[PDB]
């Protein structure tokens, strides 16, 4: 279920 | 379902 | 459905 | 219906 | 209905 | 309806 | 009506 | 109406 | 009308 | 009035 | 008319 | 008056 | 008139 | 006057 | 005047 | 005049 | 004078 | 003068 | 002097 | 199950 | 255990 | 008529 | 009247 | 009538 | 009256 | 008037 | 009627 | 019919 | 009817 | 019925 | 019946 | 059938 | 059925 | 059976 | 297989 | 196989 | 078997 | 193996 | 083996 | 080994 | 071998 | 040695 | 009766 | 019935 | 009968 | 029968 | 039977 | 048979 | 056989 | 057999 | 055997 | 054999 | 063998 | 060989 | 050998 | 060599 | 060797 | 020698 | 030698 | 030499 | 040095 | 040369 | 020279 | 025997 | 034995 | 032998 | 002996 | 030895 | 000497 | 010596 | 020896 | 010398 | 030798 | 000395 | 000097 | 020696 | 000097 | 001087 | 000048 | 030599 | 001047 | 002036 | 002036 | 002006 | 004016 | 005005 | 105006 | 606008 | 109005 | 409004 | 509205 | 609302 | 609300 | 030299 | 040398 | 030069 | 000098 | 000089 | 002067 | 003068 | 001046 | 001026 | 000012 | 002012 | 002001 939060933070740090 | 938020990153990231 | 997102991002990236 | 989308970049790409 | 934009990219490259 | 701008194409790429 | 282009395709090659 | 255009070109390609 | 052009392409060959 | 033009032919072939 | 520029052929080829 | 013009040809070409 | 061509071309043939 | 030539012709055949 | 090339031609022919 | 070359004649063929 | 030619023949004829 | 020659061609047939 | 002549045959046929 | 806090620490600092 | 609490750390401190 | 012609035959062939 | 121009064919050739 | 002109043939050549 | 010419044959040949 | 050139005949044949 | 013809062909040759 | 224009051909010929 | 035309081309020939 | 037509082109070029 | 088309053809050239 | 539309284009391009 | 557009083209090009 | 695409396809370029 | 849609790409090209 | 799909890409580009 | 995907690819971008 | 999740990508990109 | 999960990567990313 | 390592951590940060 | 650990540190970071 | 605790003191840390 | 006629004839002739 | 005609004769040539 | 019509052309020669 | 029409042509010469 | 002809062309010459 | 035909010939050139 | 049908030539030839 | 058809030209040349 | 479809053109050229 | 195919040409032309 | 070939092409051409 | 081929070309584009 | 493939490609373009 | 790959390619693309 | 690699290439994209 | 693998990188994307 | 290498990428990353 | 390993790393990236 | 040390970071992070 | 360390810290954390 | 021991720290703390 | 015939024309010549 | 019709010729003459 | 068709031909001229 | 066939044609002629 | 056939055209030209 | 054959012809003649 | 031949005609007559 | 032809042409045309 | 020619045709005829 | 062909043609033509 | 062989004919004709 | 030959064609008509 | 062809085809043409 | 060859003609022409 | 050559023609005609 | 060639055609045709 | 060949195909097209 | 040529033309045609 | 290279043209064609 | 160069291109092609 | 580079053309094509 | 560089391309073409 | 370019490339294309 | 800059383009990469 | 500065991107591509 | 930006993003880059 | 940020930081990065 | 600082820090860490 | 000064902070960082 | 001072504390840090 | 194949084509087209 | 070449593609087009 | 291949290319077309 | 390669392309295109 | 090398191209495509 | 390599390009992309 | 080194980039990537 | 680091880029990555 | 350091990354980074 | 430092690190960690 | 600093700090981080 | 120190600490620390 991790994986959700860490493509979450892809998402969130190329914003 | 990560897969949706990867595809979205690269949206993110070239726009 | 990740397959528009992805073909949007080929759109996007070659404005 | 991506594929309208992929036709639509190779018109944009080619302008 | 793609097609119409395929063609219409041959006309757009060839100009 | 495509084959109006297929064959414009002909035209255009031979002026 | 492609067919009036495409005759007039041949004229303007052979010019 | 295609016949003319047709027709001129045997002219235009035989001078 | 086009066998006056069709006419004038003998013509124009055998000069 | 094609028939004048054949006819012509035939002398511009023949000298 | 044109029975003159025939007549005038077979004098033109066989001179 | 093409008749003229064939009974000459029937001179010339007996020469 | 042509009479007397017609009439030339007896004597030019049997020369 | 056609006469003139025709008659000439026969002299010229026989001679 | 026919008459004295046709009397010639009978003499012409005679001999 | 003729005369003459007709009485000729009847000399020249029974000689 | 067409007369002595004449008589002539009769000579010659009967010889 | 051709009574003569007409005399001498009753001689002649007679012989 | 034809007269010579007429005798004469006179003498020739009765021989 | 650690994991997760750790994916959720990356989120935290790049936000 | 204690991996728990350390990770909790990581996220408590970059907060 | 004819006959006439015929007999004229006559003379003018014998004189 | 062929009669006399026979008549006369006999004179003109007995001469 | 064609009796005529034969006859005229005879006169015509024997001239 | 041809029998004056008949007449005048017999004279005129035995001259 | 054929009498006397008949007449006359004797003594021109008999001369 | 073409007899009428053959015949004037007779005498327009030997004219 | 033929035959009047046959006929006809050669007394235009031989003219 | 063939050889109305073929005639015809006879004379037309020969003129 | 071609016989009609190769006729007429006999007599359509000798013209 | 391409025989009626040819025909026409030697025709339709030779005009 | 194609020797039909083959001669068809014997004509359509002598025109 | 290839011969059959194959002499269409023939036709369609020399229009 | 490319054959038939083939053989249309150089009737519609001809065109 | 790949023939016929090869054949088929030089339709759709040409149109 | 990748023939067809090589094959089907030439069409899908040039439509 | 990447053959098959690369092939596969050059329809996916083309269209 | 990893040629085949290489192409994969190429794929997975171009979508 | 560090080869596949790197090429695993490249998919990962691009998704 | 350590490659092993590092390449799983390219894997799991980009996920 | 503190290669392995440093390795390992960068994964237990990333996750 | 001391190298080896000191990496395991970067992995104890950000666990 | 054709004595009759020949007596007349010796009268005829020695008149 | 002749002998008539042919004494008729010797009548008709002594006149 | 050919008796007849010889006799008749000894008359009619001698008129 | 022939010598009845013969000697008819000796009678239709002399007149 | 020719003779019956050839006799016949005797006649129709001679008129 | 030709005999007939050739001596119809010349019956039918005399005319 | 073609003696005949040469003779029909030189009869209809001649008409 | 060529020389029947060969004869057969000359008459349906000369009709 | 080319001799005969030689002369049959012959005829088919002149009807 | 080529010999019977070309001059079958020359019939198939004519026509 | 290409003879046979180019020879049939004339025919092909000519129909 | 290339002679067969290329002949056969011209076969093939004349149909 | 290329020869024979470029020739094979003549065939299999026109056809 | 190269040039075999080329001329094959001439083939492969206008298939 | 470059050479036939780069040929190879347009066989391969040209399929 | 990166020519070859250049190259070779041509081949290997288009397929 | 990088040159080496920067060409391998390319073909390490069309793969 | 850092040339070398900046190379190196395009293609340890990309693999 | 400090380049080739930066360089050699770069590989060994992206492994 | 504190930049030599600095740089070797950063492969150092990297590891 | 303080730079190089903080330098150093960086180093001896990252391990 | 023929003296018989000859007296007997002394009496039919005088009667 | 020619006497006897030579001698039957005075009869046949001056009756 | 001739003699008595020459003598026979003196009876059948007088009759 | 062609004096046996001479001699026949005078009997033929003036019959 | 032509004198005999030459004698026997007198004969079956007069008949 | 030819004395001897006119006599001779009297003989003939009256025999 | 034709005084004997002369008169010998005398008695041959008289007879 | 043509002098034999020529003889018999002279036979096989007055026919 | 042609007198005796001359009388040697008065007996070949009156024989 | 080419008269003997010569007078041959003249009989094989007026036959 | 033309005269001789005119002569001969005289000879020649009567026989 | 033609004189001779024209009288030799008189006697080698007549023959 | 083309002269014998030449009269040969004379020969040839009007059989 | 024509006059010559005129005369040779009706000799080589009468034989 | 054409007149020469157009007398020689005469003479290889007839021939 | 012409004249002399148009001559010199007519016997190299007639020969 | 040309001549041979020239004068042939007169031969070979008339047949 | 062409008429220099077209008269050549005639020639190099008839040989 | 293109006259004169259109009579060449006929020249080098018929050669 | 176009005229002469199209003159030209006949010459140049039927050579 | 074109027309002149056009005519120019098709010289430098039928070269 | 783009007409003449059209233009040129065929002549730079067709070279 | 793009038109002008279009041509050019089309030169420029096929130099 | 875009069209000037994708024209000009096409210009730039032909050559 | 973005249309001109895509234009654009080509042309600096393709230099 | 982003699209700007990226637009001139691609010149930018593939300058 | 962030996305024209982001547009910029693409310009701003592959500068 | 982080949503623009979170770009915003893009940009300035690319610069 | 902490969302806001962390991501504040990621600026102020890569300042 | 600890959150606020924590975040603070990560700005008044990195400062 | 190509003199002599000009004329071979004549033949090798007419037969 | 090129009118070699000319001269022998007219023969090997008519085959 | 170049008009050798020119025309070498004519020949190899037209196989 | 490039005239030479330009020709030879037509050559290796055709073949 | 670049000329030299598009012409070059033209051969190394259509081989 | 990059035009030559422009240039270049096509060649090294076509081989 | 960057487009030296753009053209240099089509190269060294079409290689 | 950047313009000509960019454009080396170019190269230095697709090499 | 940082554009040209930018840009310098932008090399330095894809060696 | 800070934005050369910030483009100068871009530089210094891609190294 | 601190900005400067900040950035400074990047660059001696990164070294 | 305490910004200032504050930044200056971070150059410190990471020296």
């Amino acid at each position: 279920q991790a994986e959700i939060l860490r493509a979450y933070a892809r998402i969130l740090e190329a914003q």
